[PDB]
């Protein structure tokens, strides 16, 4: 393991893939989520930039104090109604945007956090564009059309929408989305599916979604979170690494090859980097077909 990663032990083949690539700046990931905090050191040296949807009215920046309030409530481990009442007591008007922006920090750090920082992401060397949505199907469709125009190889999300999704597929662009295109479910620390983890089966893959380490706004201290939307960025990173390797070998980026290699090798099952590598760059067994 030339680049030890938190998930090496939970993801067979990750260390070996990291040994070959940490990503390529010709691979662009567009993240449709909240507004992440680019002052965090995990983004120091990351190829990150923000493109705000121009059709949104800009929202007021959220204070560090508001984030600290949210983070204190999380750190306390407040749960159902207790958590709701506490958020309402202190950040009633900003809690919803904070959830989204907090999620954006975490997801983005999982994908692109720099090695040796508090968050080492799956693909620290890929180009990442955040397209923040916190200022707000139609809107998502508009975001996807913009992401395409921005040069996305991968669009990470969360009738007009159905067509926008098809346009991605028709144009060699991978869509990654959590179950609640590559659908991603969440595995427990031991590889089995989390109970909350939600066509999901047909075109979906399981990945670690429990106790994933990532960044939170306004502080250098990382936090471990659990959910299918914690597992999706892991697959976005893996997918970007596999695309990076296509570029490394002089070959063209092929998003559908990456997607099918991952699915062919619990939904469709747990991510199998070694099997997918064999399909993409080796000599796969006919039995995989």
């Amino acid at each position: 393991a030339l680049h030890p990663h938190d998930l090496d032990e939970r993801i067979p083949g990750l260390a070996d893939l990291h040994n070959q690539t940490l990503g390529d700046p010709q691979i662009t990931i567009v993240i449709i989520d909240g507004d992440p905090d680019y002052t965090l050191s995990c983004f120091e040296g990351a190829e990150v930039s923000k493109v705000f949807p121009y059709w949104h009215e800009p929202a007021e920046p959220i204070t560090p104090e508001d984030y600290a309030a949210f983070q204190s409530i999380r750190d306390q481990g407040l749960k159902g109604k207790e958590k709701e009442e506490a958020l309402e007591a202190v950040i009633p008007d900003t809690k919803d945007r904070i959830v989204l922006n907090d999620h954006a920090c975490h997801v983005t750090s999982t994908i692109v956090g720099q090695e040796h920082s508090p968050v080492f992401g799956i693909a620290p060397n890929c180009r990442v564009i955040n397209m923040p949505q916190d200022a707000v199907p139609l809107n998502l469709a508009r975001a996807i059309d913009l992401a395409l125009e921005l040069g996305a190889n991968i669009i990470h999300c969360a009738e007009i929408l159905v067509q926008a999704i098809k346009k991605c597929q028709d144009n060699n662009v991978l869509i990654v989305s959590p179950t609640g295109t590559l659908a991603v479910g969440a595995a427990k620390v031991d590889g089995t599916p989390c109970h909350f983890s939600n066509n999901n089966t047909k075109e979906g893959i399981l990945a670690p979604g429990e106790e994933i380490l990532g960044a939170q706004p306004c502080t250098e201290e990382p936090v471990r979170l659990t959910g299918t939307s914690m597992a999706a960025p892991v697959m976005t990173g893996i997918s970007a690494l596999l695309m990076s390797l296509q570029v490394q070998q002089g070959k063209p980026v092929d998003a559908e090859a990456v997607r099918t290699a991952l699915l062919k090798t619990c939904l469709r099952g747990f991510v199998n980097i070694p099997g997918a590598m064999k399909v993409l760059f080796g000599q796969p067994s006919v039995t995989v077909s």
